[PDB]
């Protein structure tokens, strides 16, 4: 870098030139390439940030950081509190909230521009615990459009959320996995401090400030060097709005190290974090109040949103991989808040993920994290598809640490402060305000998740967003105007209705029945049972739509419907409802090892037991469950070889206990449920449904495919005052996706009763209806009273089994 070349005129330059080409950019001190004379004339601090009233008037001193003459208006360099001290206007929090109906812009804006102000580690309970120091952004969450929570992505660092922020994508999708980095096809790592972080190559997916370039919409830069001041920040911002019609950017951005810098220090809610509060506070209404001197205040649209919260975090709680692991020195350990483990050397033949994951395996009472395959890490943190994702994976619980040896933490107590565990964790929990003419006002919105920000972004600019893991519509609640109107997808495969077209003898299945128990009053009601009578009561929301070419049926009986597929010889979902009232009953003892043929559908597209009884590994289960037939005749209907699906024992467990007590229980909680379960199948971990061809493991000898996971989506009335058979209203949904393992090595309590780990396992495998269709390829809620938009936030519903 020639730095000879000079920064007069070219402050905070939009376009960045090319070395060895000097530069004035927000971004040239990191790169260390600023010319000469940049601090003089662009850094320039002189006087303070704030006017007072003997410079009112003043002849202009162009040394000055801020200024106060009379012409300051029309070259857009005022302090922000200019109006205030030297014309008797007041501040922007001092002034009554008023519905902004519509954007009140100057004569030349295209559009009404957008302001991202983003704080790192803002806790989303700061918003209520610090809302008597705060009264700036406690003006714009009351005022304009609020979430309690914002949900971060996993891990929840600060690099990944920000990247997530900027493209709607999961971490695994755009990169950016986590604060540190190996890439293996690269043989090139990534760290914050350094200079590899500048490569292009890390960064995948579109950003938004590439989508709006690319269109047509001019973008401020929204990196900054880290010495430049917020106060700068903002001044440059506002200098920004002043320009010509055919220069001024739209949208922006403003970035705070605070309150996770101190938060990491002193902990989240330490004394000393008041204080870092008040400065955000102050920043945000010397941004207000330089709107409101320019007439923009009523103009823009203002995000107020963090990438993560903060959690307690001491050196005294660190689990070491010293006190499991003889092999330490031949690993590498990504350590902090999560694990990542790879080998040391590629050389190493001896070194087995297998035996280190055992070793990791349950080992203390109480120990603070839990190893796994990425694979088998909760398919909601969609944390598995990225080489640069290390096979193996540490989820630590919050509060603690995972280092490698103990001298890695006493030769590197310091910090108070951490964060970058599992999403879920209310204090990871960060925040979104919308302030604007096109956010709604005065109004409260349920949490939702930061990868939906980037589609609604794009609306708030016009754009059309890349593509990205957000659900677009599902946000559209947040939004007076500039709403996405969303169409269903249509469905691709039509299903076949077959009736009976086949004999029992054609079947030799290796199964048996104790069923040869012989009327007319009872055999025209069964046979309407098999042409769909009691569909309106076990398939609720409509038949979910498979969106992809396959060939299946519709079969009907008593107490549920299914779609069952001919390729993958089981249904790919099963509906049913169990009312408040209706009983569980026990399996009959001439029914245990009962497999029925099914005469609608052919032996060759039938499984059979005989490949179950080949298979010691494997066994079967059930998908509507024998327990909840509402007859002694209709339990017969759940032994059919068409509701049979391939089972470990170790995971049968599980979902008989999921089947025969939980099913119920819910039931009695939320007034009736309806209940869509399947399987799934994703041996390439990457969140969507696997082709036929993708298939690893079959049941032995065989063509039945082996699910990876079970899922369950349990639908009732929001209003549990109504049966969800007879629901007005809204519905409330809670979901999951459980791992087909064949040992419960992830429950360590699992020796006990199911009922002291079942349903703990569930409520970490919890899931979002979204979640599912992608791993199955099909859509649910096809048919409600309910508008799309609300279908959609549904959708994208987690329920996460946190306190409040
Ligand atoms: C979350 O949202 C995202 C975005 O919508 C979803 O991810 C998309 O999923 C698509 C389906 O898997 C995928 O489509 C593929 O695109 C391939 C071309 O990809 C390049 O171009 C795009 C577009 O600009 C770009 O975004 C891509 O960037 C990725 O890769 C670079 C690294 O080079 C990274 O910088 C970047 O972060 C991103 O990485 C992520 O995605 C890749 C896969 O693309 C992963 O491997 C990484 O781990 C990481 O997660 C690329 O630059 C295209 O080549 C594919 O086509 C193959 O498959 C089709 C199937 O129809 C087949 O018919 C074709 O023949 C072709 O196969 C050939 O290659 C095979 C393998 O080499 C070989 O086996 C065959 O024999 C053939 O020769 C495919 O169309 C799309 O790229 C990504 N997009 C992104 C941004 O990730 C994601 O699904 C969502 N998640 C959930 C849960 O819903
Ligand atoms: C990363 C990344 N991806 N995209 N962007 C730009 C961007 C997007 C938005 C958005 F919200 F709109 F998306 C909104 C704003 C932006 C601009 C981002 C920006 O100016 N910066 C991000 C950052 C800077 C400067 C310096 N950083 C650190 O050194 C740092 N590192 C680790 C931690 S911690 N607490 O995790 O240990 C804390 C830290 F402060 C991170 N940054
Ligand atoms: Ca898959
Ligand atoms: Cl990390
Ligand atoms: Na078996
Ligand atoms: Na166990």
């Amino acid at each position: 870098t020639a730095t000879s070349g000079s920064c007069k005129g070219r402050c905070f330059e939009l376009q960045e030139v090319g070395p060895p080409d000097c530069r004035c950019d927000n971004l040239c001190k990191s790169y260390s390439s600023c010319c000469h004379d940049f601090d003089e004339l662009c850094l320039k601090t002189a006087r303070g940030w704030e006017c007072t009233k003997d410079r009112c008037g003043e002849v202009r001193n162009e040394e000055n950081a801020c200024h106060c003459s009379e012409d300051c208006l029309s070259r857009g360099d005022c302090c922000t509190n200019y109006q205030v001290v030297c014309k008797g206007e007041s501040h922007w929090v001092d002034d009554d909230c008023e519905e902004i109906k519509v954007p009140e812009c100057p004569a030349g804006f295209v559009r009404p521009p957008l302001i991202i102000f983003s704080v790192d580690g803002f806790r989303a309970s700061y918003m209520k615990k610090g809302s008597k120091v705060m009264p700036n952004i406690e003006k714009l969450r009351s005022c304009g459009t609020h979430a309690p929570y914002m949900r971060p992505v996993y891990p929840t660092k600060t690099f990944p959320n920000l990247y997530t922020l900027a493209t709607g994508l999961y971490p695994e999708s755009h990169g950016i996995v986590g604060n540190s980095m190996y890439d293996p096809v690269f043989d090139a790592s990534f760290h914050l401090r350094g200079r590899e972080k500048f490569n292009h190559r890390w960064w995948g997916g579109q950003p938004l400030w590439i989508t709006a370039t690319k269109q047509g919409v001019r973008a401020g830069t929204f990196f900054w060097s880290v010495s430049i001041p917020h106060e700068r920040r903002i001044l440059t911002i506002l200098q920004w709005l002043s320009l010509p019609d055919n220069e001024r950017p739209s949208v922006y951005a403003f970035y705070s190290e605070q309150p996770d810098f101190s938060g990491h220090k002193y902990g989240p809610f330490g004394p000393e974090m008041t204080n870092p509060l008040r400065e955000i506070d102050k920043t945000v209404g010397q941004l207000m109040d330089g709107l409101k001197q320019l007439r923009l205040h009523r103009c823009v649209n203002v995000i107020f949103v963090g990438d993560h919260g903060m959690e307690d975090v001491t050196c005294d709680r660190t689990e070491f991989l010293s006190n499991y692991l003889t092999n330490v020195d031949d690993i590498t350990l990504v350590p902090g808040t999560l694990g990542r483990i790879r080998a040391k050397s590629i050389n190493n033949s001896k070194y087995d993920p297998k035996t280190i994951i055992a070793a990791l395996t349950c080992k203390k009472p109480d120990q603070h994290f839990k190893p796994y395959m990425k694979q088998h890490l909760p398919k909601r943190l969609h944390y598995a598809n990225n080489r640069r994702i290390e096979d193996i994976h540490l989820l630590v619980d919050r509060r603690w640490h995972v280092a490698r040896k103990p001298l890695d933490v006493y030769k590197k107590c310091f910090f108070q402060g951490d964060h970058g565990f599992d999403n879920k964790v209310n204090s990871m929990q960060t925040v979104f305000v919308g302030y604007g003419p096109t956010f709604k006002y005065r109004t409260k919105v349920p949490p939702f998740e930061n990868i939906e920000l980037y589609n609604v972004m794009c609306d708030l600019l016009g754009l059309k967003p890349a593509p990205n893991n957000g659900t677009h519509g599902s946000l559209n609640h947040l939004l007076r105007t500039n709403t996405f109107r969303p169409t269903m997808p249509d469905e691709v495969s039509r299903p076949n209705y077959p009736g009976i077209m086949y004999l029992q003898s054609e079947f030799d299945l290796g199964c048996t029945c104790d069923d040869k128990v012989e009327n007319k009053l009872e055999e025209l009601n069964k046979r309407l049972h098999t042409k769909g009578s009691t569909k309106e009561r076990h398939l609720l929301y409509g038949r979910p739509a498979v969106l992809y070419r396959t060939s299946y049926d519709i079969l009907y009986h008593t107490d549920f419907e299914s779609g069952y597929s001919e390729i993958f010889l089981m249904p790919l979902w099963t509906s049913y409802t169990i009312s408040k009232q209706a009983e569980v009953s026990s399996i009959p003892e001439h029914l245990t090892n009962c497999v029925r043929p099914d005469v609608r559908v052919s032996p060759g597209f039938s499984q059979n037991c005989l490949a179950y009884k080949n298979d010691k590994q494997m066994s079967y289960g059930f998908l509507f469950p024998p327990y909840l037939s509402s007859s002694p005749e209709a339990k017969y209907d759940a032994f059919l070889v068409t509701n049979m699906v391939p089972m470990y024992p170790a995971f049968k467990r599980v979902w008989a206990y999921f089947q025969r007590v939980l099913v119920k229980k819910y039931a009695s909680e939320r007034n009736g449920v309806n209940v869509i379960s399947g399987p799934i199948f994703d041996y390439n971990y990457d969140g969507l449904r696997d082709t036929e061809d993708e298939i690893k493991q079959y049941v032995e000898g065989s063509s039945i495919p082996v699910p990876t996971h079970y899922y369950s989506i349990i639908t009732s009335c929001l209003d549990f005052t109504q049966p969800a058979d007879k629901c007005d209203g809204p519905l409330s949904v809670s979901s999951f996706i459980l791992p087909h393992r064949p040992d419960n090595d992830e429950s360590c309590n699992s020796s006990e009763d199911e009922s002291k780990w079942v349903e703990e396992l569930m409520k970490m495998h919890t899931a979002r209806v979204r979640d599912i269709e992608h791993l199955t390829g099909l859509d649910f809620y096809r048919k409600t009273s309910r508008s799309y938009s609300e279908i959609l936030t549904l959708k994208t519903y987690l329920h996460t089994y946190e306190s409040e």
